[PDB]
């Protein structure tokens, strides 16, 4: 009413005054103001949803961080902002291709990366995610995900100026720098944690600390265990907490990763500052690491609480008011209907993130490779609500983490399967325990209480290459190469940015030497985090007929077709076309210039696919974009040899 | 190769130099340059597609017009540009509602319009299309579409400064000014035509002139006749053409509308200038009048030639480099697969237009109202390829023009109908010749050679109100009111901006007094171009139970529900859900928060719709957004009384 309305007016006009006061150039003030008008309601409503009236003291402080970041943003990045505003579908173009690497494993240092841009450009890479490169704790640091200082690059990789210089060289090649924002937890050695331990109450309030077991036990009742072999439960005892004996601290992950307290707005301010600081060094996309974890609530699993989307929307709005070029990419392992909320809901609230990982496609790819059955794949995809058309999936075959079998019991039941049975089969199959399996993976985090297993292993080791090369059998080798090209064809065709994992283009196998590095030996995920093999990269260039060279050549050809297929624009989602044969997966993509059906054989067997299912969509005469060749669809069958993929359009 | 590449480089760097030379403020130069980089390839490739190497002499001249327009653009409109870049889906929001009116018929003059903003705002109007208000020829002028001067407002409406002042008052209420760009033809009295007649060869080249019948006869072989009762054929004889006896001039429409020659780049430059001039007076959306006509080619119907899309893309790119706020809305009566090319193709080329009229929805609405059968409606919609998700339909029940029955023979055959039979039925039905018809329309442009008829008449006269009020029968009145609310429910729910026609919210009937105005009497379209009835508008406000007040109240309620239904975002298209009963039309809309099924009874009869078709999409429990009420879908049937509409979501 009038009283409420009057207060709101005084606030709006106070925000306006602080912005106008802050610029001598009026165009700057007016621009800032136009962005605050576009994003302000998202920003502030999101903040009051999480923090209530505490927020009323917040705009002042938040606007200070943003105004200064805006003044500090290099003219070349303000030009980038304008360029992105002019091309809002930039992430959705078929020419978008991602590459993911640890700086040192790929090229030694940030300057080393500059020396391999011709390599990335020759793969048509336009999006480079460098794994956590901010200064971590010494020793074991969860492969960089235990950050000790967000304002420094790990010294062996270089300095913040090399990072900035790298981002400039990348922009010269049309490549966007993408980094992790490790926002759920810091290293126990981070200054915030050191001061919490020394007794500073401001910094004790940045964490979830407990004088004894009463709180910890109460939470543990409803929490899963992420790393039972590294750090049991979700709380760790630290002697140096408090003045007396120590205390308990929330540690979802390793004991040396302390979960931050996002119920404190100071933590929100710190991360606004970190994001804007890194954006001003040329960072274009932030991967929100462990985003589902940031809000704790007694009685729940402390994942995917509503506050997570409020905070994510507010962090995004604050960032883009200053730097419209920056986009966000949620990493979240949750049911499909929930994942869509990490993107946005096309309703009364703003977009939450620009991209999210499609974990379900990755799991179904490996699941159907093992079962040679696509019915589960169809039902898992069918469970997804549509995404907002302006948001984009990140698709992947492998990445730095183990594989969790996120298969829903409901999806499984619709495909005639028992979910628990099938998840159990997938870890037996991918650990190589199932007879005849082609896979050479490793069990990760076996949980004796409930039987849960995940799997580590490189794409080429999981897809049969390592086993096939031991035997020498030419048929086992050919099938493994075909499986690797099939997996990559799906992620390149599905709609979204395909995130190639460093070295998969050379079919790198498990690196069992991780056992010889004491800091890596307890964590078999290092098995699929190899050093780049440049000697191999040069052999495949000069001799492409080896198994690695046929993966390489095949993948480069698929990348070229992807770039030239307008049906792959990510604003359009792939839909299941129900297959008459359980060895094949059919995906339909409508598009202004004519529909596409992608056809995938998930079996080594020759499939005679009944033609009518395809003819009904595309008519009598089609072309395959992948091989150039033709099919008449008025014939009874289309012959798919083992692992054949087709990208069919009319013609 | 090297020679081709070198020339291209010299051109790019010459364009860059002209831009940098033109700005003292470097930010301005850099902005202009960033826009030229975003749009330049569209612009120039489109130009060389239409004009070949002539184009090479063009950038200079074109950049001059654009640079100056950019310098001349008011800071308040540059702020508008930024605001639109920040909200690229602005036209697709459910809160978007259009209103279409002749300035003088609505409110007398442009300043008069300022005095009715509370009326437009109280209807939730955010998009105002004022009918052609540029100075026309005196006398008969095709309701403003024979323009004599594009740089002057018709003097009785006001001046260009009143237009600018109006656009500012509109922006204060969140309303976008929308005007016609009459780019296919000018009045015979326009200075270009006067000088062509006086013998200036520069301006003779702005038209399609012929010394005798040889050219005209050759074209006529493949041209339809648009206005056989006004101006036979497509050519007119003018005594003052040439020095001798006169000559022939291409006149697709009335004899006093001279088709412009778009094979001449001077005509392209003139229209770039007109567009940028009007954008700088606050025009936000340009309706491209008769866009399908602008390219002539011997041997064809001279409609929808490829050059039309090239020119439209180039005009758009030139405009938005200067004024990113401006959008384009194609008016084109063409087969569905073709219409999609007036929007864009989501391929290697830029977007052609932001909006297009969905003429097919309008025709099917009236067609199914007459037949009480929706099967043709289903097949007509099913014929559409998808549009680019960033483009938006303009939907309408009526407008200033007659209705053409654009029903395809293929669509009709799929619904078991003969296309020609059904089109013939619709003009018999809507002219009131078919026994029992409720419609009071007028035959327009009967063509004795081929039998073609169109129909004039106001929505309320076509939908049964005029006939029902003559009889006094309460049942005929109720059905007519229900039909009018049904038509508007569909356009409000379909996805896109609903373009309310001035006065339909008061259910205005045919104005038969057009016969008493000598300039209007030959053209019965004036029958559905009434003066606004403000006394009626005030009666419905105070007495909403009259038939006009129940249309008014019902429509205002539908507008409020539309604004609050996030499923209506125009990035998502309505799909046919095949109906088990031919009296009902079912439209499905997927959305992140859950699907919607809209259910429409196109019959006066009570339909017991089998529940399974809806339950399969939405589950057991639904709510109707239109009435608030509920349905259990596990019951055998859902009762739809005559003309019932439902907007169902789960719950």
């Amino acid at each position: 009413g009038p009283l409420g309305s009057m207060l709101k007016d005084v606030l709006t006009s106070e925000l306006a005054a602080q912005v106008r006061d802050a610029f001598d150039d009026d165009r700057d003030a007016e621009t800032f103001l136009l962005r605050l008008e576009r994003y302000g309601e998202d920003l502030w409503e999101s903040l009051r949803a999480v923090y209530g009236d505490q927020v009323r003291a917040l705009p002042g402080r938040l606007l200070e961080v943003m105004l200064h970041a805006y003044h500090a943003r290099p003219a070349e990045l303000r030009r980038l902002d304008e360029a992105r505003l002019l091309r809002p579908d930039w992430l959705q173009r078929p020419e978008m291709v991602g590459y993911v690497a640890y700086t040192d494993r790929f090229a030694g240092t940030l300057k080393g990366v500059e020396e391999r841009l011709d390599y990335l450009e020759g793969l048509g890479v336009k999006y480079l995610h460098l794994m956590p490169l901010l200064r971590p704790r010494e020793g074991e640091n969860d492969g960089g995900y235990a950050v000790q200082d967000y304002r420094a690059v790990r010294p062996d990789l270089g300095t913040m100026d090399d990072l900035s210089a790298l981002a400039r060289a990348l922009r010269g090649r049309g490549i966007s720098l993408v980094l992790d924002l490790v926002l759920n937890h810091v290293a126990r050695e981070h200054a915030w944690a050191q001061k919490a331990r020394a007794g500073d109450p401001k910094y004790r309030a940045y964490f979830h600390l407990f004088p004894d077991r009463r709180g910890p036990d109460a939470f543990e009742a409803t929490l899963p265990e992420i790393f039972p072999d590294f750090a049991p439960g979700n709380f760790s005892w630290d002697e140096e907490i408090g003045e007396g004996e120590g205390g308990w601290v929330w540690t979802t992950f390793n004991s040396y990763q302390w979960d931050l307290n996002w119920a404190n707005p100071d933590v929100f301010l710190e991360f606004v500052d970190i994001i804007l600081y890194l954006a001003n060094r040329g960072v274009e996309v932030f991967r929100l690491d462990a985003i589902a974890f940031i809000w704790k609530r007694l009685g729940t699993d402390c994942q995917n609480q509503p506050e997570v989307h409020h905070l994510t929307r507010a962090l995004r709005a604050a960032a883009r008011i200053v730097a419209p070029a920056v986009a966000f990419k949620a990493e979240a392992i949750v049911a499909p209907a929930d994942l869509i909320h990490y993107l946005g809901t096309r309703a009364h609230h703003g977009k939450v993130s620009d991209m999210a990982y499609h974990n379900s496609l990755m799991v179904q790819l490996w699941s159907s490779l093992a079962s040679r059955n696509t019915r589960l794949f169809e039902e898992a995809l069918r469970a997804f609500p549509p995404k907002p058309t302006s948001t984009t999936w990140g698709l992947y075959v492998r990445c730095h983490d183990d594989i969790g079998w996120a298969i829903s019991d409901e999806d499984a039941a619709r495909a005639g399967l028992n979910g628990a049975a099938h998840r159990h089969f997938l870890s037996d199959f991918y650990s190589g325990q199932f007879p005849g399996s082609f896979a050479r993976g490793l069990v990760f985090q076996y949980n004796p209480v409930n039987g849960d297993r995940r799997i580590s292993g490189s794409a080429a080791s999981l897809a049969g290459l390592e086993a096939a090369l031991e035997t020498g059998d030419p048929g086992r080798i050919e099938d493994a190469v075909r499986r690797l090209l099939l997996l990559h064809t799906v992620i390149l065709g599905f709609g979204g940015v395909p995130l190639l994992y460093m070295g998969d283009e050379l079919a790198l196998l498990n690196d069992y030497a991780f056992e010889d590095v004491p800091e890596h030996a307890p964590d078999n995920r290092w098995v699929h985090r190899p050093q780049m093999d440049w000697a191999l990269a040069e052999r495949v260039r000069q001799e492409p007929s080896s198994p690695a060279g046929r993966v390489n050549t095949g993948l480069r050809h698929l990348l070229r077709v992807r770039r030239d297929t307008p049906q792959l624009h990510a604003s359009i989602e792939s839909q299941v076309l129900p297959s008459p044969d359980s060895r094949a997966l059919l995906l339909r993509r409508d598009h202004p210039l004519g529909g596409m059906v992608q056809v995938y054989n998930f079996s080594e067997e020759t499939v005679m696919l009944p033609s009518h299912v395809l003819r009904d969509v595309l008519g009598d005469h089609v072309q395959d974009r992948l091989s150039g060749s033709a099919f008449r669809l008025d014939r009874p069958t289309v012959r798919l040899e083992g692992y054949r993929a087709l990208w069919l359009t009319a013609g």
